[PDB]
C-alpha cells in the first residue's frame, strides 16, 4: 500500500511543468509511497501575492525535514511581471532557496542507451559541481590599479598592484571567496561522492593562480585526508586533484561516473529535460532536488492552445527520485529506497522500451525526422511510467 | 621548379619534431617552392649556448617579413636544463615569441572524415581563440578586501570593495586587461576569420561580469561597425556576440566552420598532433604558424633507441601551409597559394586515402585494436605525402 514516507518536503511549480510535476506526484508517486509532505506553493501567483514570503517559508522547512523537491518555477522578468500583473521583480527562487539552503549545485544527465551523447563512451554520467559575486570596472584613464586589502584586527594594511594603466583605458575587477563557502562545497562535494559512491575530481587551472587554486586545492585537500578518505578509500571511493586539460580529455575518454567540480550553466550531451540538478547541502542530510530544465515554455504556451505537445518529465521524475532514494538514506528506510531505485530503472528502462518524447526522438533522428508515431506526448508517455511501474512491482514485491 | 617564396622565416625546433620537421621542408616544401628563408634556429642547445639571443633574434625577423613557421621546440624545465646541461632555466620560446609579435593564438583542428571528432556533425573545424596576469592572496584573517584604483592623471581616486570577510581567512584577487590589448584580439580575431572568410562569434558570459564583457563585447562591437563589417557583410562573412551556453549548445549542433574566441589550453576533438596553431597578428600581416601539440618526447624517447615509431607530421605541415598561403595572400602569389592549398588536401586527402598514423589508428580502432599494419610509422607516412603530393602536381600544373 501507501508506505510510511518520512518528512518530505515539495515546491510546487509554474507552467509546463506545473502540470507535468502533478501527474508525477499523483500516478508516480502518491500511489505506492505515502510521504507526509510539507507543500508550500511556488507557484507564481503565490509567490507574487504573498511576496516572497512563502518561498523562505519553504526554503526554512527544508533544511528541518532534510529532504525538499521541486517544479520548476518561473523567475519574474520584464514581461513575466508585465504578463501576469505582478507586484514586483522576482529573484530566482532558487537563489531564494538555495541561499536559505546554502549547499552546492550538482547537475546530473540521467543517461540512456538509446540517447546520443557527446561522448559515445559515457555509461554513466558526469555529475558537475560548481562552487557558485565579484566587483570589476573600467579605468577610463592612467592610473594604478592596485588591489588593497586592509585587515580590520588592526595589523599592517597589506595591498598589491594588480596593474598600471598608463596608455588610456583598460578594465579591471576583483574576486573573493570565503574559505568558509568553499568549505561547504568540499562537503557538499564530498558527501554528494558518499551518496553515489563515485569517485570525486576537484580540478583548478594551477597556473594562471596560484595561490587561489593552492587555497582549492589544499582546502579540499585538508578535508580529505582529515575526513572522509577513511570513508572514501574503505567503500572504494577516492578523491583526486586534477587540472582541466588533463581530466576534460580523460573525462573524454572514460565512462563517466565520477564527480567533477570547478570554479567560477546547463551545456551537456543530454537534452535540458534529462538534466537533474541536486543541490546537495554541505551537511549531507539536507537535498533540494529539482529539474535542470526550466518550466518548459515554449510546450505550455501550446498546451493553453490544447494542443498535443511533448515535454519530458524524466527530469522532473528524477528530482523525486533523488529525494525519496535521499530521504532512504536518512531513514535507512528500503520500502523508500527501492522504489526510488526501481522507479529510476522504470523511468529509464522505458526509453530502452523505446517510448521517449519528442524532445529526445528530436535528439536522436533528428528535428524533422521525427514524425508523431516517432514519440509519445507530454501526457502518453507519462502515462506509461505508471504502467511500467505498476508491472515492476508486480515482478518486485 | 621551385617557385619563387617570397621571405619566409623558419625556426628550428627540438626532438621528434626537429626530425619530423626536416622531412617536411625537404620532402614537403624545398623541391617544388623556393622560399628565401631566414632560417633561425630555435634547437635547445643553441637557445642554451648563446643564451635566449637567438628566440628574440627571430621574433624580430618574423615582424618584419610578416610570414613566421616554427617547429615544437622544448621549453627547459628543471629535468630539461639538468638533462642537456643548460646553463639557465628557458621561459617558453612562444612566450619570448609571441610578446615580441604580440597577436592573439587561434588553434585550428585539421579535421579528416575518417577521424572521430567530438561532434559527429563538424564538417570544418571550429578555431578557437583565446585573449590570453593577475595578482592573488589569501586574507589569513579578518579585514576589508577593497580594491582601490589611483588615477595617475591626478583626480579624484576611486575605489570599490570586493568584499568583507569576517570570519578568519578566505582568498581574494584582482585581474586586468588594457584595452590596447583587447582591442589587438578583435582585429586578430577579425582577420582571422577574413583570412578564412568565417564566421566570428566573440563570445562572454555577461552576467557574472557586465562591465567587464562590457568592454570586450563593446570594443570588438566598436571595431566590427567601424571598420571590417563591410569587408565582413558583403564577402558573406559576419560578426556575432553570443554566450557560452548559447552557442556552445550550437557549436555543438553545427558543422563548425567559425571563429570562436574567449576571455580567461587543448583539449579539442583532434589529436594532439592534428591541432595547428597559428599566432596571428593583430596589423594582419604577420602570421606565425607552428603546429600546437608538443616536441612529441614519447616518440622520440623511442627514436633514440631507433624503435619504429608513428609521429603524426600533419600538425607540423600545416604550419607551412598556414605560412605559405599566408604569405600567398600578402604577395598576392597563386603559385605559392595553390601549391599549399593542394598540399593540405594532399595532406588531408592522404588520410582519407586511409593512409594514416598510430595516434590517428589509435583514435579510431582504440588503444590496443591497432596493429602495426593498421598504420604507418613516422618516415612511411611523411613519404606518402610526397608521393601523394607529386603525384598530385602530375595531375595540377
Ligand atoms: N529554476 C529553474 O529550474 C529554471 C526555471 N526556468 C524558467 O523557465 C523559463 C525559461 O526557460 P525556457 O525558455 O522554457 O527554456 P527550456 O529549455 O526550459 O524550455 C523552453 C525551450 O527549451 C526546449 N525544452 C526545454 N525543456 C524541454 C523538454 N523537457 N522537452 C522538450 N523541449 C524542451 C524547448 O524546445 P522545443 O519545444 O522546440 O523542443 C523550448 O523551446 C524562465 O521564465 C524561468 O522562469 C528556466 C531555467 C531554470
Ligand atoms: N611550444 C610548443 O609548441 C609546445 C612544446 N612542448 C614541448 O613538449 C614537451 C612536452 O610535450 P609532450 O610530453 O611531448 O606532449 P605531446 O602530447 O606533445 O607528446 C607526448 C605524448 O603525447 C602523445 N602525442 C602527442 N603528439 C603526438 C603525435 N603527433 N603522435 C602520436 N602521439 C602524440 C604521445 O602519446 P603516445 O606516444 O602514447 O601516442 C606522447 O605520449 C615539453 O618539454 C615542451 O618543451 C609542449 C607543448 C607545446
Amino acid at each position: 500500500k501507501k508506505i510510511s514516507g518520512g518528512s518530505v518536503v515539495e515546491m510546487q511549480g509554474d507552467e509546463m511543468t506545473r502540470i507535468i510535476w502533478e501527474l508525477i506526484k499523483e500516478k508516480l508517486i502518491f500511489p505506492y509511497v505515502e510521504l507526509d509532505l510539507h507543500s508550500y506553493d511556488l507557484g507564481i501567483e503565490n509567490r507574487d501575492a504573498t511576496n516572497d514570503q512563502v518561498t523562505k517559508d519553504a526554503a526554512e522547512a527544508i533544511k528541518k525535514h532534510n529532504v525538499g523537491v521541486k517544479c520548476a518555477t518561473i523567475t519574474p522578468d520584464e514581461k513575466r511581471v508585465e504578463e501576469f500583473k505582478l507586484k514586483q521583480m522576482w529573484k530566482s527562487p532558487n537563489g531564494t532557496i538555495r541561499n536559505i539552503l546554502g549547499g552546492t549545485v550538482f547537475r546530473e544527465a540521467i543517461i540512456c542507451k538509446n540517447i546520443p551523447r557527446l561522448v559515445s563512451g559515457w555509461v554513466k554520467p558526469i555529475i558537475i559541481g560548481c562552487h557558485a559575486r565579484a566587483t570589476d570596472f573600467v579605468v577610463p584613464g592612467p592610473g594604478k590599479v592596485e588591489i588593497t586589502y586592509t585587515p580590520s584586527d588592526g595589523t599592517q594594511k597589506v595591498t598589491y598592484l594588480v596593474h598600471n594603466f598608463e596608455e588610456g583605458g583598460g578594465v579591471a575587477m576583483g574576486m573573493y571567496n570565503q574559505d568558509k563557502s568553499i568549505e561547504d562545497f568540499a562537503h557538499s562535494s564530498f558527501q554528494m561522492a558518499l551518496s553515489k559512491g563515485w569517485p570525486l575530481y576537484l580540478s583548478t587551472k594551477n597556473t594562471i593562480l596560484k595561490k587561489y587554486d593552492g587555497r582549492f586545492k589544499d582546502i579540499f585537500q585538508e578535508i580529505y585526508d582529515k575526513q572522509y578518505k577513511s570513508q572514501f578509500e574503505a567503500q572504494k571511493i577516492w578523491y583526486e586533484h586534477r587540472l582541466i586539460d588533463d581530466m576534460v580529455a580523460q573525462a573524454m575518454k572514460s565512462e563517466g561516473g565520477f564527480i567533477w567540480a570547478c570554479k567560477n550553466v546547463a551545456q551537456g550531451y543530454g537534452s535540458l529535460g534529462m538534466m537533474t540538478s541536486v543541490l546537495v547541502c554541505p551537511d549531507g542530510k539536507t537535498v533540494e532536488a529539482e529539474a535542470a530544465h526550466g518550466t518548459v515554455t515554449r510546450h505550455y504556451r501550446m498546451y493553453q492552445k490544447g494542443q498535443e505537445t511533448s515535454t519530458n518529465p524524466i527530469a522532473s521524475i528524477f528530482a523525486w527520485t533523488r529525494g525519496l532514494a535521499h530521504r532512504a538514506k536518512l531513514d535507512n528506510n528500503k520500502e523508500l529506497a527501492f522504489f526510488a531505485n526501481a522507479l529510476e530503472e522504470v523511468s529509464i528502462e522505458t526509453i530502452e522500451a523505446g517510448f521517449m518524447t519528442k524532445d529526445l526522438a528530436a535528439c536522436i533522428k533528428g528535428l524533422p525526422n521525427v514524425q508523431r508515431s516517432d514519440y509519445l506526448n507530454t501526457f502518453e508517455f507519462m502515462d506509461k511510467l505508471g504502467e511500467n511501474l505498476k508491472i515492476k512491482l508486480a515482478q518486485a514485491k
